[PDB]
């Protein structure tokens, strides 16, 4: 069985909605981050990041991690490359090309587009604008590029939905703040609320939902 | 024949050493940094990131991007996990497990290590306070190499008890860190780890050619 250790409120939420979309069952263990929690190493803190049973298993000391008959991994997005490849499906690579593609898309995003989009859900007056302001026009050029690329396409490969998508619009999601970067790209807002609509994303959001912030 | 777009001074050692490690017959076509050209858009420019030409082929506009039989790939550390995937041999992962491990150790060195790395350099080749902002960009590394140094306590390599394109991977970012000579002090088995990996054939080969190009 799967094990996703990792609060919703985080980037685990991108293990909890490709397993969802894979039908996989998990089980889920709510470690929180801990910067959230007042005194990390009390005997009555919340199960979190600086835990020692945690840190066990994930040295790095974040969120999320997953356990799959014993392999243990802590990348959030090659994490479900992984339960792509293993898995299969439609959300799969399909051939070589395609994993090329997807696994193309998948570093792009980590690389040039969520460090910058990050930042913005940590921010989220002229103080606040500036700071936003620059991390916005950090993603014009990639906001650019995926604009030109669903030009004839409603997906980023084969034309169909993928574990490219749901990477790409979980760390799109961190953006959704800046309306006026969507209204100017509107085949990438098209593409995102296409990634949204899906009942395996609401679902996944739902359960989040119940968390408090 | 696969192409790889870039100078050797630059991300696309990754790929020439990779090519390298698999024997692949390359057509190497340097791309440049824009911001090294005087005028990067005049007739006379050498090709470079900002290129029409070059935008055809990556509209990121950056290097290296590798062209295989029409397949344009543009994420230097990705591109290496596709390569050894197509290719196979030892550097390849030999099963889903493997696969996984391989893929985690690499997104780790993109997503916690490389950003990091990078602005050491940035700063490095190119003052008091100086070497005061160097030092929290190290700090965020300790991290990172603690962890690594960790994992090596009883291995040589990351992954499958052998060199890997993880490995590969993870050296050539690691490289930009080798300025900071009192991290790889402390962390003796990374130091011995990124030796064994620098000491290959394919790497001083690669290193070689660097060479060549002015700077
Ligand atoms: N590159 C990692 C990043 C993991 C990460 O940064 N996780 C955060 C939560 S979104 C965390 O655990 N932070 C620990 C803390 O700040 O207390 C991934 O994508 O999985
Ligand atoms: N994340 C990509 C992009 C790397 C990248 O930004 N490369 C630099 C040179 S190493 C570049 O293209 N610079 C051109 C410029 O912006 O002037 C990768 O790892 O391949």
């Amino acid at each position: 069985m799967l094990t996703i250790y990792g609060v919703y409120r985080s980037r685990a939420s991108r293990n909890y909605w490709m397993a969802g979309e894979l039908g996989l069952p998990f089980r889920s263990v709510p470690v929180v981050q801990a910067h959230r929690v007042a005194d990390p190493l009390a005997a009555d803190a919340p199960l979190n990041t600086k835990s020692p049973g945690f840190l066990a298993i994930n040295p790095m000391g974040l969120i999320p991690a997953i356990e799959d008959d014993g392999l243990v991994l802590t990348e959030s997005l090659a994490n479900n490359l992984y339960l792509a490849r293993k898995h299969g499906g439609p959300l799969a690579p399909a051939d070589i090309r395609e994993e090329g593609q997807i696994g193309n898309w998948t570093m792009w995003a980590a690389t040039e587009v969520e460090p910058h989009a990050v930042k913005i859900v940590l921010a989220h007056t002229p103080e606040g604008r500036a700071e936003i302001a620059a991390c916005a026009r950090s993603l014009e050029k990639a906001f650019a590029v995926l604009e030109t690329h669903l030009a004839e396409r409603d997906y980023v490969v084969g034309d169909r939905f993928t574990v490219a998508d749901l990477n790409l619009a979980e760390v799109f999601r961190y953006t959704m703040s800046q309306t006026d970067l969507f209204k100017r790209h509107p085949q990438v807002k098209a593409w995102l609320a296409r990634c949204q609509s899906r009942p395996a994303f609401k679902a996944m959001m739902e359960e989040r939902l119940k968390e408090p912030e």
